[PDB]
């Protein structure tokens, strides 16, 4: 915790959406600071702590300075939180629309959209959480499943919003503000 | 080449799931030119194709055991989903039972699905590669019709016959499952030799 301070944090992934985000939904005063290194990190089957903490452990192992990771699920209710830690390939596979049609059978269109960052240098996780419901398609098709995830309380998707107002509400906000809140 | 060296010797079935394994040993009769011996470890599966999944899941069992090793990945794949949930079956058969396995197709106008098997074989040396060995069953996903007594086969009707995995006679579903297409390259692998 004190350890990291003022040191240099390699931030593995290969998706420029989400560091794009991750750098904006923070700043100065961020005591550390981030250098982003695309690898294409391999995932286990399971859940997204098991999975996130042995994601680190594999960054460790490829970088070995201090390191970051991070994973994001999106997960139906109606699914027991699946596709989940699975979403990615759901996506490659089905798109937007198709995810939507995953449900045509189930009254229950509720989803939460979970969001895990693994910190090495004992492994330590910061959690964030956002529910909502799961719609056709509204808005923008640039980042993933954001077109068909409506978040709770608001009448637009995370696509349709203005990334500004995402980035203040969303799931990774969520954790973010762990991250932050964690140092002082 | 490696059927060679492994043709008289034991090797360790390593799976925790014994529904899958008391299968294998009624397809595998006294047929089989070496004895398997099961050993319980729930081995980790990574995320991908269903080959890369099965030669790494070998090597982690290679790792446990340190003798010669069997593993194996079973799939079930909706082509309305593109193979999904195919190599994620076991997490969606355990939220969802098959009943849900077939609402998940309710918006979907293909029922089309496979079921593939595939085993992965290691000499013991983690070197050296290990041998993978496939077999698939086409069929459609179907309001389920059986008995629950395994896993997703009350949703799986094979094509040619009018009845599901569950409601066949496990000696039926032996003679026609994508196990026992799997079994069959095994066996055809040894039985090349003598
Ligand atoms: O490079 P890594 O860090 O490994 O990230 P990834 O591309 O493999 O992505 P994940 O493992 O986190 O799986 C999440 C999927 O959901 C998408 N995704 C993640 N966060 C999102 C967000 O906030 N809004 C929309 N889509 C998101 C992303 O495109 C992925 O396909
Ligand atoms: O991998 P191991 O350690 O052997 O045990 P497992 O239960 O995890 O086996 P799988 O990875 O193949 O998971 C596939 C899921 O589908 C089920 N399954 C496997 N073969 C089946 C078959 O022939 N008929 C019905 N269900 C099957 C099985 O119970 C799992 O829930
Ligand atoms: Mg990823
Ligand atoms: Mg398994």
């Amino acid at each position: 915790a004190a350890s990291l301070v003022g040191k240099k944090i390699v931030f593995v992934t290969g998706n420029a959406k989400k560091l794009e985000e991750v750098v904006q939904i923070l700043g100065d005063k961020f005591p550390c600071t981030l250098v982003a290194q695309k690898i294409d990190l391999p995932e286990y089957q399971g859940e997204p702590d098991e999975i996130s903490i042995q994601k680190c452990q594999e960054a460790v192992r490829q970088v070995q300075g201090p390191v970051l990771v991070e994973d994001t699920c999106l997960c139906f209710n109606a699914l027991g939180g699946l596709p989940g830690p699975y979403i990615k390939w759901f996506l490659e596979k089905l798109k937007p629309e198709g995810l939507h049609q995953l449900l045509a059978g189930f009254e229950d269109k509720s989803a939460y959209a979970l969001c895990t960052f693994a910190l090495s240098t004992p492994v330590r996780l910061f959690r964030g959480r956002t529910s909502g419901r799961i719609v056709a398609p509204r808005g923008c098709q640039d980042f993933g499943w954001d077109p068909c995830f409506q978040p709770d309380g608001y009448e637009q998707t995370y696509a349709e919003m203005p990334k500004a107002e995402k980035n203040a509400v969303s799931h990774r906000f969520r954790a973010l503000l762990e991250l932050q809140e964690y140092f002082g």
